[PDB]
DNA sequence: CATCTG
DNA sequence: CAGATG
């Protein structure tokens, strides 16, 4: 957790670039299972010989372990940290809607930079423009007391379309943070589950009241069920306009919404530690739904939930309110 | 995993 | 349809 802290660190450069820069998934596949064995290994790793001797840890490295311990830094992670190339990449790869690849194949026309990208809107797709036209505003954080603002006007407007609508807001926002990176609503109505055969109306009906009042600015993408946008809370009285907020909603089979409520609202630790307790309980949880445990080795069968108090019951737990839903 | 692009 | 991105 620090005794092999730089070791995990430059490893995990060296891995991102493969992947990022150059194609190798391999190479890049390679240095994430190092640092993740290193990252466990409870001692003090004072050579590459050592680390070795570990699993993921082969020959070169360790070469680069050593290079590293032995002075403060490393030629490649140097070479790589200058390179224009490499840090286009980095660069580009900020705007929503482009990944490595289409980083490389604009690179490679010559698009390095913000500007570039402007000149060359063409070249770009719907999502790719709105992610440059709120590069800014999509970095930004959002303040919790802007997220009550916003959990406030889409509750209303999902309450006036249809009563029996159930939304919530995961992330974060929920397990208490005071700030959030993006909204994300997980939605389900009564008329809607497992078997129910689709539909769509049931979410396009609120994407469409949220653009009604404006609250909803473009959208990334629209399918039956997800639905990826950009809102934006009503300037008030002119002087101070909100940023553009990144948004999703989305749609679930009433059937395994408190699975999803659970999961979604994280966080990730909480959930592992959920997630192995239930099995000891004789369990399995998921993304959708929690299973009893037949002992042939596995076995299936929905348990049935109604909140995310059936689900605790259900492996024997304390109920965890959000806040506390940390580790 | 669901959606888009081309 | 494969392949990209979130
Ligand atoms: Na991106
Ligand atoms: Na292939
Ligand atoms: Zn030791």
């Amino acid at each position: 957790e620090t005794l092999n802290g730089g070791i995990t660190d430059m490893l995990t450069e060296l891995a991102n670039f493969e992947k990022n820069v150059s194609q190798a998934i391999h190479k890049y596949n390679a240095y994430r299972k190092a640092a993740s064995v290193i990252a466990k290994y409870p001692h003090k790793i004072k050579s590459g010989a050592e680390a070795k001797k570990l699993p993921g840890v082969g020959t070169k490295i360790a070469e680069k372990i050593d290079e590293f311990l032995a002075t403060g830094k490393l030629r490649k992670l140097e070479k790589i940290r200058q390179d224009d190339t490499s840090s286009s990449i980095n660069f580009l790869t900020r705007v929503s809607g482009i990944g490595p690849s289409a980083a490389r194949k604009f690179v490679d026309e010559g698009i390095k930079t913000l500007e570039d990208l402007r000149k060359n809107e063409d070249k770009l797709n719907h999502h790719q423009r709105i992610g440059l036209k709120y590069f800014g505003d999509f970095e930004k954080r959002i303040p919790r007391e802007e997220m009550l603002q916003m959990q406030d006007i889409v509750l209303n407007e999902v309450k006036k379309v249809d009563s029996e609508y159930i939304a919530t807001v995961c992330g974060s926002f929920r397990r208490g943070a005071e700030s959030s990176g993006d909204m994300d609503v997980l939605l389900t109505h009564p008329s809607f589950t497992s078997e129910s055969t689709k539909q769509p109306k049931l979410l396009h009906q609120v994407v469409e009241q949220l653009q009604k009042v404006h609250f909803i600015t473009d959208t990334l993408s629209k399918g039956e069920t997800k639905f990826m946008g950009v809102c934006q809370l009503p300037s008030k009285n002119d002087e101070k306009e909100y940023p553009h907020r990144r948004i999703d909603i989305r749609l679930i089979p009433k059937d395994q919404y408190y699975c999803g409520v659970l999961y979604f609202t994280g966080s990730d630790i909480f959930n592992k530690n959920m997630r192995a307790h239930a099995l000891e309980k004789g369990f399995t949880i998921n993304e959708y739904t929690i299973r009893p445990l037949g002992v042939t080795g596995v076995a299936g069968e929905p348990l049935p939930v109604d909140s995310e108090k059936d689900i605790f019951d259900y492996i024997q737990w304390k109920y965890r309110e959000p806040k506390d839903r940390s580790e």
